[PDB]
């Protein structure tokens, strides 16, 4: 109904922008992975990838790699061939007991961050969650489109308002003047280097139950104590009104998603989303591969090792930081926007770079708004200081202010 | 509506039967796959999955977990770290002329059927396939719910219609009183035992240009030269009022999903979809295991082997319609409905085949309609000929008929 993700219909200018990209080779490349987080192209000439999103590097992990080939070669089969509500391989089950102890939480994966959405966002909306009272669905204007494609399917079931990027006050009002209300946003914005405002989201769901669902991708691994994410690290134990959702394809080296459901010996939510018709009970569940990656990846982020590759994150960034300027400097988010204004610029920075031998995904509408073009930069933990240092050189010599 | 009390008398109706499958063990059971269709529980006792979707037996194929284990030896890496958009592996791209190739059409991957569905049905409702006009949008009732659950998404762009279970009669009305329409069905149906009537529409779109949307996931490698499926073993070759959505984790062996978007030699749906905000643009590509599974199938389903596997399928089928009596009894598709109506009985019924030796999944609400429970079969060319006899003795000991 009234809340939506209506399809672009105009596409004269943006599909002007994409056949440029795909022209200029910034968009549309086979390219092969090579140690180091480099690319190959079919010439053999190698770039830097600065706009990956295997943020601590574990993309790379032998470790990582060495468990998904053990459980596939013990398994022997790819997956199971029922949905998970008939049956579950083991393999499974390690994988989200090993999720669950390192978050703090009962935990599903699904085989997306996307389908988690899917599965969760439309029985919020029902009530369901919230002791049989339907929710007033508000959702930030920059909340990912994983969750705000699916605004229609929540109005479906009760009101929808989209609010301004971290508009506490409007919040506040919403819920002020409702019984119950929950606010959809992502923990770590990909853009414009903003963070949700968790100290007064927090106050919120104290003063009136606000119930809270945080998008966590930028978020997993990247930041907090075990890699538990921002929004863990403060809260501490997650609580009934708090429920996340995330990718593990990112900073966590494994693959697919998962859906923090709250308290670990609550079943309740667990039980009413896998009962909901969604992608958690008809979607296929992760191949074996991805479970035993999930595993290994989990007693790394257990381990001394975790905290060594934040540490050689937070290190790269400050260095970037000290070299190049960016939207978001100091904020500890490994996400830089170089913004240039300008979609034909963008698209001539990023073509630059890459034969330069650095690839930064360019940024145009209908990426991002009109005439605020920039190059998404990620700074990963397996960054060289040359690497940093060398791309800093290549991008002053383009002169952009 | 809430606020019935016959809502919430039929959430505890509802919620009494998921709970008695778990209590009586045919739902929630941790089990291994074991050779032969089979699954093993942690007391050593094993029973025959008589509800596995790997049709073809692909699911034990060691030429397709070999092939799994050495695309992640050589690439080295789970998966790529950018979005699809921005460059894709050169095992991505293998895959994908290798599904074009088999099809013969353009084919994107997906990490699931249902993420297919998410990326293209609205963009369908849209308009932007149909010439720039918004086609009215018509569901089967008993379209799978990843298609179902998104007629708001659908909504929201256009007209949308449900009319009953293979009305075609309703459907060509639509056709006469309106300029564009879009029906969207499954070609096999997921349980029913019931298929898509083709002939008729087939003639509708010659006389309406009607765009036929099917979901081939029971159909892919169940039937059809190569395994190209129920709609394109009778259409021929695939012409550009017709998409097809399906699963590649059933009869293909592997893992994820796929758009067949339409003729190979045209870009546009597979662009317009591509540039469009869905899990196409934004969701994870499969891993690379899964890709080279895809690869490794895709050459098996070339191959000398692919009609003897469904040669011994359609003999098995032939072999069951001759013993026990099911929803679909003389099709060539896997899908057997044994309709009990009650699910009392139906549960009653799942729990002593378990106990017998042979696992047969439960439908039953929200699965299907309330009073319309019933056990889902299904044929797979990896059953042995005593497996099935053995099944339809256990089976007739209730006493049905
Ligand atoms: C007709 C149909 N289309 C699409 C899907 C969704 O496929 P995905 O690729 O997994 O997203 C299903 C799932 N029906 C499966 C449920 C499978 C599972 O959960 O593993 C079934 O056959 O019972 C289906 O039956
Ligand atoms: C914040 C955020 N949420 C969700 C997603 C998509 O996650 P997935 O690929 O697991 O579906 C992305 C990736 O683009 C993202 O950046």
């Amino acid at each position: 109904p009234r809340g939506s993700h209506m399809v672009k219909k105009l596409r004269h200018l943006s599909d002007g922008y994409w056949d440029s990209a795909a022209r200029l080779g910034v968009h549309g490349a086979v390219l092969q992975a090579v140690p180091g987080g480099r690319l190959s192209a079919p010439d053999g000439r190698v770039a830097v990838n600065m706009s990956s999103y295997s943020y601590l590097g574990l993309d790379e992990s032998p470790r990582i790699i060495d468990a998904a080939i053990a459980a596939l070669r013990s398994n022997m089969v790819l997956n199971s061939s029922l949905s998970r509500v008939r049956m579950t391989l083991p393999l499974l089950e390690e994988a989200e007991c090993a999720l669950g102890d390192l978050f703090g939480a009962d935990v599903a994966t699904l085989n997306s961050c996307s389908a988690a959405a899917w599965a969760t966002l439309p029985v919020l909306a029902s009530g369901l969650l919230t002791d049989g009272v339907a929710p007033v669905m508000v959702f930030d204007k920059r909340a990912h489109f994983c969750m705000a494609s699916l605004k229609s399917l929540c109005a479906d079931e009760t009101r929808v308002e989209t609010i301004r990027h971290n508009d506490v006050d409007a919040l506040a009002d919403i819920c002020r003047k409702n019984k119950r209300v929950a606010y959809v946003c992502d923990s770590v914005y990909s853009t414009g280097g903003t963070l949700a405002p968790l100290e007064e989201l927090f106050a919120l769901q104290k003063e009136f139950g606000l119930f809270l669902y945080f998008d966590e991708a930028h978020s997993t691994s990247v930041i907090g104590d075990m890699g538990r994410g921002y929004v863990l690290d403060r809260m501490g134990a997650i609580n009934d009104s708090t429920m996340l959702i995330t990718s593990l394809n990112k900073g966590f080296g494994a693959s697919g998603g998962a859906i923090v459901f709250g308290p670990r010996d609550d079943d309740r939510k667990r039980k009413i989303i896998q009962r909901s018709s969604g992608p958690l009970m008809w979607s296929q569940r992760l191949n074996t591969p991805a479970l035993g990656a999930i595993i290994e990846s989990a007693k790394l982020h257990r381990s001394e090792a975790l905290p060594e590759l934040q540490a050689k994150l937070h290190s790269n960034i400050a260095l970037f930081d000290g070299l190049v300027r960016a939207a978001g400097q100091g904020n500890s988010v490994p996400i830089r926007y170089l913004e240039l204004g300008s979609e034909v610029d963008t698209l001539e920075a990023s073509a630059y770079l890459f034969d330069n031998g650095f690839y930064v995904e360019p940024d145009f509408f209908p990426i991002v708004s009109r005439g605020a073009a920039g190059l998404r930069a990620r700074i990963r933990s397996s960054m060289s200081t040359a690497d940093i240092e060398q791309f800093a050189h290549v991008w002053h010599k383009l002169g952009v202010d």
